[PDB]
DNA sequence: TTTT
DNA sequence: TTTT
DNA sequence: TTTT
């Protein structure tokens, strides 16, 4: 099976660990053994002019996933929304009410349907590829999330006297001479990881530590040596 | 305390990772320090003629657990159903509605009661040993589950041009010349493991990797060198 | 950020692994990098005369947290009750009705409000420090919990003809010549740990293993 | 309720 | 539904 | 709500 998935993750935090805005939207191609991705795309947001509430992310995600899918022709696209695996081209007012989600979730998706359903429909017509709202269940979506963490740190290195990056849940990053490696901290996930080439700037220091206000989320903090 | 527990686990998957049927039912004796089992029984199902909605699994589990219990005389039997630890001999329509479980769960157990309650009652009459529906809370149940994973792999090695075995949640297997070792991938469980003797066939290769459709579950795939 | 948090944890178990009563209430000061605590206080309960339904735990916790806070002057106090981070000084029946929790949870806290809310208000007046009900989301709270586990083992060392101590969730302890080290078993938490100096008595054996009745909780067993 |  |  |  060959899967394209997408996710948005990584946030700039203020000094009291409150998120300001999100950083990276990433689409990944994932193939057996489903532990990493070697082909991916990134779109960076502007975290300082981001509306955290909300849902530009999912629109950016589906667009980027389709863009990558047109190049690599996967079997399926996984979208990061836990709706039971329903095909997005089949999302209408009727099918959304039948969904086992909260009443806010239903109204959010009734609005999102207006743009996303025709998009998925046109893409399925062209290719036969479904876009499914699978979310938390998907390993490719979790690999996309790890890459969103990595690219958030890349963005921070490229855009830093100090920056706090809130990473996606329970993942770590490691800085190497010419690359950033991201890994899940959950061994139950079976060793999921990512790697992105980058040049690491001089004159800065970094540390990774637990976000004290959000258990199981880590903070990557960059500080200037000057 | 000395505990007998049982579980059914391991599934044949098709090439799109959809389960076809379950493989192994295992009963274990677990004693201090409650990390493994040295005395156990296995019953193999036929996964290609399995009713995944049938729920023959729990009938097989209680039967195999009672069979092992008659040999080793434990303090208690742990059954894999998370009902709050109620004794199975006490399961009637009255006690089932009082349980804090789903209405689907209540309707399943009202039907299961008709066979299982008399079975547990007669075993308690004979021995004084309770069969309790403890499920997810039980470490002996998790150890039975790990052994079901190991035995599913043994079954696959013995019955394979290629096979996909979906393992129980977050566990790995290791193949040695003369045995299979199974371990939980969750360090929070305190190091649960199992080991089964077997002959490993020639002319085949194997791989263990994440199920892309079911996060925190692994696939053990066997392929012929053919 | 500088944080005081508190928790009650660790339990005496009987021979069928049933809890009898809780042991340690611990207040910790937590600072960057938020992985441990070097400054903490402990209050021991009497586990053989403990009411597990009583919610004396949270009253002991807030008192000890305040006691430590007066000494180390933190930015905020984290209380181990998952109410979304609401300020305790702002807890009246109306705000409790609005909380996204169970109806039992609501009835418990309407009763707790009667004593704890005036305490938080007066403390906020004195220092400007909030006491927020953040609970499961707080790392300092988990560090307090790990320290409760450590102190429960210290209690066991101090009181052992044989004892079974049920530790807080997924943590381990190690006894060294002059200290007890506690660690989270969950690597997702990022390496949380604690350490307490104590004199280790002679003539004893100990073992750590899974509670067979409560998955992901360990038992510390000590014998003379 | 259980199963991957 | 999603975000730290 | 919390506890093993
Ligand atoms: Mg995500
Ligand atoms: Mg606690």
């Amino acid at each position: 099976m060959r899967i394209v998935a997408a996710d948005t993750g990584g946030a700039v935090l203020d000094e009291s660990f409150q998120p300001v805005g999100l950083i990276a939207t990433v689409a990944v191609l994932v193939e057996k053994p489903y532990k990493t991705s070697k082909r991916f795309l990134v779109k960076y947001a502007d975290p300082y002019n981001y509306d955290l509430s909300g849902r530009q992310a999912i629109r950016d995600e589906i667009e980027l996933a389709i863009e990558l899918a047109r190049e690599v022709s996967p079997d399926v696209i996984h979208l990061n929304s836990t709706l039971g695996g329903i095909e997005v081209r089949k999302l209408d007012e009727s099918t959304i009410d039948a969904l086992q989600i909260s009443d806010r979730g239903k109204e959010i998706w009734k609005e999102l349907s207006k743009d996303l359903q025709p998009l998925a429909k046109k893409f399925w017509e062209e290719t036969g590829i479904e876009i499914i709202a699978i979310g938390k269940s998907s390993v490719p979506v979790r690999i996309a999330e790890i890459y969103a963490g990595i690219f958030s740190v890349k963005w921070a290195l490229d855009n830093v006297g100090g920056l706090l990056v809130g990473l996606p849940r329970y993942m770590e990053v490691e800085i190497k001479k010419d690359k950033i490696i991201g890994k899940s901290l959950d061994p139950r996930e079976g060793g999921l990881y990512g790697e992105v080439k980058t040049e690491v700037p001089q004159g800065i220091k970094w540390e990774l530590y637990p976000n004290p206000l959000v258990r199981r989320f880590m903070v990557f903090e960059i500080t200037s040596k000057s």
